[PDB]
Formats: C-alpha cells, sequence, structure tokens
C-alpha cells in the first residue's frame, strides 16, 4: 500500500549486459567517464577510487545529469565489488613522476599500485578487457598484463591514440582540411620518443612524401618534422597551462571504448606485446595500429617502417625492458 | 609551390552558422563545453575568461579531441572580438560571495563584473541569445537583462533547470522509473526557497498526489517532502564531498542550447521575467516552464499553484526586488 | 603469403557471438523503416534480416550493406533460413498481409495468425532467450498469438501497440497548443486501431492538467472540439495509406523507441500490448495497450492508470473487441 | 479564453525565416531515403518536401509528421508548389525520368533537360543562395544540367558522384581484409557507375600501402584479382537493381553523410562531381568526381591526386563521352 505500489503493478523481481568500470576519478578518470556517458556506450558505469568523499562526489554529480543520459545505474566505491561483470574495465589511477624520482622507483610505485587493484578487478570481471591508461602506459600495460594474468588480446594501452589524434589535428591545421581527412600515425613509445611514420601521411590517398621528398627531414623548407614536436610537446604546453590534461585523453579514450564495445574492428594506435615484430624479442609493449572489438586486440597491422623508424622502436623496446627487468613483482 | 599547393587546388577564398560563447573557464564553465561539443551543437565554439593561461590550456586541450568532435573551430581570448556573430551566450562567470559580506553587496559586484562583460558581448554579437548561468541566477539574469538592454525573451537563466532534473532523478529512484517517465516541476528561485509542485508529479500522467494525497506533507510516512529536501542541498553535498559541483548543471545548460539552436519548443523550467503573474508587480526573473526555441523564451506556461505555493513565489518576488532595487547600474 | 597476412598479424582466430543482435522478421516497408530506423540509432552490434521472398530479402541487405561505412553496426545478414537469426536478443516481427486502403487491421486475423504459426516456432527456435517485439497487424491479438505459441514468459512478449498511436496524439497536441510533443502529454490506451481510448483525464503540458483547465475536455459539448484530435489518430493510417499506399516511417521510429528502451534497459514507460488480466476488473487472458516499464527483460512492471468512469468503460469495450477474436482462436 | 490561451502566455509573435533547412526534391524512395537519414542525424531545423504527384507527397510528409516525437526537426513541410522550400542552405535534387526499354542515353538525359528546366528555376528562384545537390542519375551529366541552368558558381552545384561507389569500395575492402570500412581508405573517382576508376596506388590501411605491399594490386594477372572488388562495386548497384527494383538506402546514408560536411561546415574529402575543366587534360565543361573539401559554401578546394597514365586516359575518355552527349544537348 505504499505509493510505488499502489501506482506500479511488479511482474519480474529481476546483471548489467554492458557495463563500463573507470578507476580513478581524477581529472582524466572523469574526462573518460562524461565521454563515454555521453557517447551511449555503456549500460551501467562503475567508478572506483580510494578517496571516498571525492569518488561519493562524482558518482553523485553524474547521477543528477541522469535525465539528459541514456545509461540508467551509475555506481560507485572503494569496493570492488561495485564493478562485477565489467566487459571493460578503464585503469587511470596511480602514481606520478615527483621532483628527484627516478623512472624506475615511479614505475615500481605504479606496480605496488596495481598489485592492488588489478587483482580485484579480475577477481570482480574475469573476462574483461583492461584499458590502461595512466602513464608510462607502455610500461604499465605490462604491469597490468604480468599481474592479471590475462592473455594479450585483452589488455590494451591507450599508448599513441592521442599521440595520433594531435598529428592529425596539427596536419589539419596546416592543410586547412578537418583532421577526419588528415591521415598519419605516430606509433612506438608514447610521448618523447615516439615515432612519426612520414610515408603514412597522406590525404585522400595522395602521399604527402611522395608529393615532397624532404618531408620530415632536417632539409624540409616546411619544417613538417615540427609537426611531431609539437605533437610531443603539447602534452606539456596544456600541462604548463592550465596544469594537466583531460578532455582530449578523454575523448580518445571513449573512442577506444566505442570500438570494443561495439565490436567495430576499426583500427587505433594502441600499446600491445609487440615481441616478435621489428626484431623486438622481449615483452614490452608498444604502439602499432590494431584492429580492436569484443575481444580487444584481435589482429597487428604491420606497418613497413624504414630502418632508421625500426631502430627508433628497437631502442625504445630495449629501455622498456631494461626498466622492467628491475620490477619487483 | 608549397606541399599544400602542390597537393590542394583552391576555389574559393571565402562567417559561422551555428557559434556559441561560453564565458568563464571554470569547472561549469568547460562542463557546459564539453556536453555541447559531444552534442553537435555549434560549428564554432569560443571560450572567454580573464585568465589567459588557464584560458589558452582550455582550449588546446579541447582542439586536440577535434578528431573526435564535429566542430571544426574552438577559439579563445581575453578579447571578447573571439566571441563575434554567436546564437548563444553562455555565461557561467561572476562572483564569490565573501565571509560578513552582504547579499547585496555580492550581487553589486556580479554588476560591476557584468557592466565588463556584458556590453562587450552584445558589440559583437548584437542578436545573440544570453543564458546566465552564473548564481545567483535569477537575480543576475535581471542584471543580465539591464544591461544588455535586450529584450526579455532573449535573456534566459538556467533556473530551476537543474533543481527539476534532480528532482526526476530522485523521483525515478524511488519508484524504478527513468527520470524520462517521471514527471515534476521545481519552480521558482533557484535554491534553498524553490517549490516543489506536488500537484504536477506522475508518470503516464497519474498524478501521485491523487493517489497519496499526504504527499509532501509532514504527514508523508513515505517523507517525500525529504526529495525536494535533498534537490535543495544537493549542491551543497557535492560540493562537500568534491569541492563544486560541475557535470549535472553542464549537461542540463547543453539540453537548454539545443531546444534553442535546434527551435524545437521544448518546455522548460527556466529564469524568465515574471512581471504580471502570481500577484507580482516587480521586474523580477524567477522559474516557471518556458517554451524555448531559436528567439530565446517565446512563451510561458501558467501553473496553477496552491496558496502557500503562491505565496512562496510572492515572497521570492519580494527579497528579490528588495535586492534590485538598491542595485547601482 | 597473401596481401591480407602481409598486411595483417592475427591474434585471435576464433569468432564470438554477438552482444547486441537484433532481428527484423519481414521486409516490407515496415520492416525495412524499423532496419533502418535500429541501424541509425546504435542498438545492435548484428543485425538480421528474415523474408520469404528471397530476390527482395538479398536486396535489401546488400542495399543496407553498402551504407556501412556510415553505420556502427558491422554485421548485416539476411536468408529465408531461421538459422540466420540465431542468438538474437530482441527479434521485430514484422511480416504478414497489410491493411489495403479502407480496411480494419482486424481483417488481417486469420491471415497472420496463420503465418504467425509458421514463424514464432522458428523464431524460438534459434532464439530461445529473445524478447519477442510484435509489429504486424492487428498488433494485440497477434502478440496474444506469439505469447501462446512461443511458450515464453508474458514479460518477453511485447506488442508494439499503442506507442505510436501516443505519437500521434502527441503530435497533434503539439501542433494545437505550438509546443513540441516531447512536451506535450497525453496517452492513448487499448487497442491499437478503431477503438483505442484516448485518457483526457491525464493529458497535461508542463504537470498541469488540461482536463481541469478545461472541463468539457474530450467530450460532444466541448466548444473546441478536442475529440476531433483522437479521431484524427484513429484515422491516420487510413488516411496515410489512402494517399501513399501504407505507412512506414512513424511506426519504424516508434519500434525504434521501444528497441532503445529494451536494448538499453532503461526503463522508461511506453504504451505497449500485454496482458491486462486483473486491471479494471478484466478476468479475460486479453492482451491491448497499458502504460508498462520496458528494460532488457521486456515488461518488468505495468503502470496502474486511474481513469474516469467513461474512460474506463471505453477501455473495457476495446477489451471486450479484442477479447472476442482473441477467444476463438485455436492453437 | 481557448485552453491554449488559459495554458500559455505569449511572448512572440514570431516570423522568422528558416535557419537550417535541406529541401529534398523527389518523394521516390531515393528521396525518401534521404530524408529519413537527414532527419535521423538531426542536420536541419526545417525540412521540405516537393514533388509533383500530390497525393503521395502528402501522405510522406504525415507519415513522417507522425513520427515528430522521436525526432528532433520541428518543422516538415511539403507541397507542389517551390515557394515552400524557401531560404533552404541545402536542396537536394532526386527526382528525374527513368531510363526506359530501348532508349537512348542522349533522348533519357534530354527528358531530364526538360524536367530540370521546371524544377531549378523554381529552386533558385525560392532559395537564390543554396547550395543544390544533385543525386538524380545520370548524376554526372545532371549535375552539368543543373549547373547550366541555375546560373550557379560551381562551389554552390555538387554532384554525389562516386561518394557511393567509394562507399561500396570501401565496404568490399573491409569484408575482405576483416576490418571495419572506416579504416579501409581507397577512392573510386571518375564517372559514375560502369566507368569509374578505382585509384589504386591510394588504397592503404593505416597508412600502409596495399600497392607497395601487392605491386599485382589492380592488374589482371593478380593472383587475388582485387580488381574484383572494383568489378563487384559496380556489379553490385545493378544486382541490387534487379533483386529489389532499384537502390535506396546507401545512396540515402551516403547524401546525409555529404549534407553533414555542409550544414555542419566540417571541411571533409569527398569524392564528389565537380567541374572539372582545366585538369588532367580536360579542357570541356564537364562534372567528374575527384576528392573535394566540403563545407558552407560548397566545394572549397579539391585534391589534386596524382594519377597514372591509365588512370588520366581514362578520366579524360569519360570527359569526352559526357562532352558528347552534353553538346547535343537543347536547353
Ligand atoms: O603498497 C602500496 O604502495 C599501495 C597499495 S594500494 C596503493 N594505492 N592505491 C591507490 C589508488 C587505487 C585506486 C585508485 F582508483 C586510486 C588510487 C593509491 C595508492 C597509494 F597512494 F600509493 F598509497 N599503494
Ligand atoms: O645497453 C645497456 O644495457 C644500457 C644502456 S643505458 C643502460 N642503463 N641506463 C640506466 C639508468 C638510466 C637513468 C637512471 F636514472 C638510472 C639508471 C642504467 C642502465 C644499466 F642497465 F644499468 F646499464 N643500460
Ligand atoms: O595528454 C598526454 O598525452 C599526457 C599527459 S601526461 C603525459 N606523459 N606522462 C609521461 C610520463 C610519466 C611518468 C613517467 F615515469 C614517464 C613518462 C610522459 C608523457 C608525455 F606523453 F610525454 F607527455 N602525456
Ligand atoms: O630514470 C630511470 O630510472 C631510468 C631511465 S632509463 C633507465 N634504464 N634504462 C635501462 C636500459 C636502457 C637500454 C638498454 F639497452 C638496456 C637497459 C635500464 C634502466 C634501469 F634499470 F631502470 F635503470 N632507468
Ligand atoms: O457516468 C459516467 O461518467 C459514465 C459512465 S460510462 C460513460 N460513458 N461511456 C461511454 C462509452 C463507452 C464505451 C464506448 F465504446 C463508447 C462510449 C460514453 C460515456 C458518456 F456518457 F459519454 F460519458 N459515462
Ligand atoms: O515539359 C515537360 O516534359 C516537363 C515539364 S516539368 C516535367 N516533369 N517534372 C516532373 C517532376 C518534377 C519534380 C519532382 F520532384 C518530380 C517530378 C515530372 C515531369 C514529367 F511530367 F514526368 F515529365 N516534365
Ligand atoms: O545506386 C547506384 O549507384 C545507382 C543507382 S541507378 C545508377 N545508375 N544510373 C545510371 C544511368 C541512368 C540513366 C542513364 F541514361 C544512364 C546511366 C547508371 C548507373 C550505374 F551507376 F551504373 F549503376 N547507379
Amino acid at each position: 500500500a505504499t505509493l510505488k505500489d499502489q501506482l506500479i503493478y511488479n511482474l519480474l523481481k529481476e546483471t548489467p549486459q554492458n557495463k563500463i568500470t573507470v578507476v580513478g576519478v581524477g581529472a582524466v578518470g572523469m574526462a573518460c567517464a562524461i565521454s563515454i556517458l555521453m557517447k551511449d556506450l555503456a549500460d551501467e558505469l562503475a567508478l572506483v577510487d580510494v578517496i571516498e568523499d571525492k569518488l561519493k562526489g562524482e558518482m553523485m554529480d553524474l547521477q543528477h545529469g541522469s535525465l539528459f543520459l541514456r545509461t540508467p545505474k551509475i555506481v560507485s566505491g572503494k569496493d570492488y565489488n561495485v564493478t562485477a561483470n565489467s566487459k571493460l574495465v578503464i585503469i587511470t589511477a596511480g602514481a606520478r613522476q615527483q621532483e628527484g624520482e627516478s623512472r624506475l622507483n615511479l614505475v615500481q610505485r605504479n606496480v605496488n599500485i596495481f598489485k592492488f587493484i588489478i587483482p580485484n578487478v579480475v577477481k570482480y570481471s574475469p573476462n574483461c578487457k583492461l584499458l590502461i591508461v595512466s602513464n608510462p602506459v607502455d610500461i604499465l600495460t605490462y604491469v597490468a598484463w604480468k599481474i592479471s594474468g590475462f592473455p594479450k588480446n585483452r589488455v590494451i594501452g591507450s599508448g599513441c591514440n592521442l599521440d595520433s589524434a594531435r598529428f592529425r589535428y596539427l596536419m589539419g591545421e596546416r592543410l586547412g582540411v578537418h583532421p577526419l581527412s588528415c591521415h598519419g600515425w605516430v606509433l612506438g613509445e608514447h610521448g618523447d620518443s615516439s615515432v612519426p611514420v612520414w610515408s603514412g601521411m597522406n590525404v585522400a590517398g595522395v602521399s604527402l612524401k611522395t608529393l615532397h621528398p624532404d618531408l620530415g627531414t632536417d632539409k624540409d623548407k616546411e619544417q613538417w618534422k615540427e609537426v611531431h614536436k609539437q605533437v610531443v610537446e603539447s602534452a606539456y604546453e596544456v600541462i604548463k597551462l592550465k596544469g594537466y590534461t583531460s578532455w582530449a585523453i578523454g575523448l580518445s579514450v571513449a573512442d577506444l571504448a566505442e570500438s570494443i564495445m561495439k565490436n567495430l574492428r576499426r583500427v587505433h594506435p594502441v600499446s600491445t606485446m609487440i615481441k616478435g615484430l621489428y626484431g623486438i624479442k622481449d615483452d614490452v609493449f608498444l604502439s602499432v595500429p590494431c584492429i580492436l572489438g569484443q575481444n580487444g586486440i584481435s589482429d597487428l597491422v604491420k606497418v613497413t617502417l624504414t630502418s632508421e623508424e625500426e631502430a627508433r622502436l628497437k631502442k625504445s623496446a630495449d629501455t622498456l625492458w631494461g626498466i622492467q627487468k628491475e620490477l619487483q613483482f
């Protein structure tokens, strides 16, 4: 005789079918959350962090916008049981490099955090895809793969996905064309060591390198190499200006989530286990174009690289392995 | 010739059709911006604020996500020339009240702030609609109206649009129905003095007040009055938990922008000049259900209120006019 | 080494079942309008089409496939054999005879019950866990039939019902008031057909009761003749059939609206055909439209609408008409 | 007072001109597929439909209006009189004569000229600043016809051209490679249909040239017969026509993609038909497809694709063939 019962005759006393979890509710985690919500990718969104008030506040702020969304359940908690049955778990938590801190010790601190996060995630969603966004993303994708025990197709790092998107943005600005119609790939290690593959840059299938052979070289009077320099530094420039980056990474991560959740088999440059390619013999993750879908990475595109490009990926792999073999799991 | 000229033959060396400006790039302003971008409402987005570094960093972060959007131009600056020819200008900038500072003094500081912002907006977009999101929104909508010289249809306050969305969310939680199918209106002055119109709360046209006469009274065993208390205290609780609120207000503003930009003539509870209704005789703005379209507010719905509800709106109007008549423009 | 081999290194060999497959049965105008609407709303990762006319079927499938670049549904299949429908979450039935000019939907019963005797066991055979969404006419009777033949629990057998009649009512309401239909609220319940019931006592804008403002609303004495709005709703399909030969776009959008609530588990309320036994003192197993909560398990709840004496009498008249047919069917 | 005036206080009497209006001319299968695709992509705040068959036109308009609840395009209008199209940003022409048994290409085009002599001036009268998007076949010649009659500058007269051929090519390429067509790049240029030119040099996934990986790509001696993909781009259209009677859905989706770039000023590149005199040794006023930057002023720029000698010869032969017909037309 409650109001609910006077109004509603229940037929069914009835698990989520398209659930995504975001771990970490810093600026990056919440940018991923809002972008996923506005793209209607999930029927349930779970948020996890260790700061309880901030977590609850973010969950409530999203819930209050429910009228404008098509995601009918948003939940959160410090307890990983709220993440149960996720198709996709996006990891954005972890430690930032501090003053005086080595890359090795920063990574070790993140190993120690992932040793708590990842087994809890795996416990409640043993068949999920893990999408690692935390930096340094290539090494932390390896760390998540090692700790989770997942097959390599289900452990994906966001890698050079945004680097590539920035590259196409800058390309489009130079040419006066939408980035959607400007094509070009940044591969390898995310960050300062990434590799712009000049041979693949094109508009409508017309090779810029063929039209303009000095493209990307020191002799280039248009200094197109400065485009890749800008890609590397634009992250730093945004951090210097507003303190951090968030929006572009959130959009780029939602794009990856779309391909996975909707089984699109679109090709994205993400970090994946690259052993066996380009002379690399160690268990390291680097960005190459991957086909993304329901089972994670199902296929790799084998981009033809020059000797110099290949040597740069090899050099990155050697460094990554050099750090990885010193980690304590 | 340059690479561009070898690649591209230009036919035309020829103004935005659907431009939106957001003034203020704090958390609320940026939530409005990302929500508008992800809803494909604008062909150009302009951001303005007085903090030049933050401003440029936010613009760049959004620009870097261009590949994932359908808004081909994002601009920013401290100079309002970047806002030229906007259809819709959303104001989120304003003062924060100081300890010991009277409400009157606070509003006067907002007046002085708007005496800079609004004339510069009007210079560059004389035919825009103004959407005021800054709190205290009902008074500041009056202030924008007076300073702009705009007809009242083109000056809209976000008002109780989000309070009503929160109400419907809470209603939906109690009933197990999506908020889209839970109907109910919070009207009047945004904040603690707002009015939940119990007579209008329904699912599928079934009045809850009819089924449950004690609805919203102190005699209510189900304590539905707590739902409106929760609405009123929501921003408070979220601010206490995470420091501020942003996502819900961004989504609600993007919903208002959708009706305006697409000429939908949907009904929203927004703040509008209410002189002539409910025995109100002064130039005050409060929320009532308004028809929103390409000319702003073209019509408003005359909601039948109980004597108590009417008295509350009247008391709010008296309080608003008491402050407004002391303002120096 | 083939070109594909040189270009792509494969990690995973095994293809998996789709997560969100939808089947549309029947590729007439209604079925194809449902298909394009569902495709453009991104509700499925696989769309299957089934019909008995093989050329037309293959042609429609290819036409949609050629638009794949512009869609986000990576697999579209078709076949006369129902094995192409396996593992569907939602199966939308649009097949069967349709109304000619001036013809009642009720005139289609014999033809479409006989088609359903073939279709429904084949659907259930390949997707035993699907939700059935019945669109073929007369939709209320055929929803009862699909429920009886399938042996499904009634929550998983949903008729498109009066979702469309209510959409038309709200459109006409919006035209009269100068308000978008989204903000005009009014329900048409009962048969999707001539005996439908407008619930005047529930109509409102912004929670303001129109019958309270206008006590003659929906009566013969009404100086504004709002009954004409419901009369236009009843006559809509006839008028469109007379003009263009059939209806398609509005029903396609109505069905996609229902599919969205089901596939995304929204628990939005829609007037759809379901068993109303136990409401308004009705004891028969009659199916007709009342507001239902719709989600991933189909109909999980009924909203109990308070009707005036006249509205309830009209709804019971509608139920008597439909039950007079449904009771005589033989399974 | 009326119920409306009791309920609603009016602030504004608005005589306001459409801000984002699209007109579709012709309400056959192609025109209505363009209409529904545009509606479900929210590209327009007003949609106008025009044709000469009045009952069919009214029926289509009503069927779309009845689905308004499910749309975000608040005004849908129609009429045989072109005053309903006034102030359109974009006018899509799908109307025209269909080729009859035994009829020459010249006679078919001339019948379309005669129809365009009615349609095009009426469009120009009411929307003198619109972009014209020609979809009627044969599209390259009728884009020329529309250009000559309208007297528009060539940036504002666009033929749908090889946009759909390229989409079909990418669908077929994706099927072969097991990759979404969004990630399979390849351009079909030149004359729409049988004489179109697949640009093998541009075919790629992730910037990896297939022709560089597989030098036989596109040739007769190719063991993998990739040339068959382009043969199927040509043949699959005829196959759809044979099987269901006509093509409609893929055209509609591809036209809505073009509309999206134009209405939202995206400056995306599309292979559309444009006046090509001065390129590739072409010296006549003919329209052929090349990659064009599309935005609010129509075609603002075009991409200069490097073609082999064989590819250039094929464009010239098409240009001679088209000009061969155009020079015989009576305007
Ligand atoms: O053994 C250790 O050092 C250890 C074990 S857990 C841990 N974690 N975990 C988080 C965390 C987890 C999830 C989030 F969503 C966000 C943050 C933060 C830390 C801390 F700051 F390093 F302490 N450290
Ligand atoms: O070719 C090799 O094996 C090789 C090439 S560089 C290298 N590096 N680099 C570092 C290092 C760098 C930065 C630090 F802050 C701290 C340590 C340490 C080593 C080493 F393995 F111990 F040798 N090894
Ligand atoms: O928005 C972006 O792309 C972004 C935001 S921070 C970032 N990071 N983070 C690291 C890093 C962090 C810790 C290490 F121990 C080592 C490296 C390097 C980069 C960069 F790509 F080079 F910029 N990138
Ligand atoms: O800042 C740091 O901690 C840091 C920065 S590079 C680094 N490296 N690098 C290598 C390496 C590199 C190349 C090789 F060919 C072989 C090994 C090994 C390490 C170390 F053990 F972690 F120290 N450490
Ligand atoms: O006393 C009352 O309020 C009352 C009780 S029944 C009633 N009804 N019922 C119908 C009706 C019923 C079924 C139809 F199929 C058609 C019409 C018409 C009326 C009315 F008189 F016009 F109001 N009114
Ligand atoms: O003098 C002539 O031959 C002539 C002059 S107008 C004409 N038109 N026009 C249309 C038409 C127009 C717009 C549509 F949207 C659809 C069709 C059809 C014909 C026709 F009768 F079939 F030939 N013919
Ligand atoms: O869906 C499509 O692509 C499509 C649908 S009809 C079509 N048409 N139309 C003609 C044509 C028509 C009249 C002529 F007088 C001459 C030619 C040729 C083609 C074709 F591309 F080769 F297939 N294409």
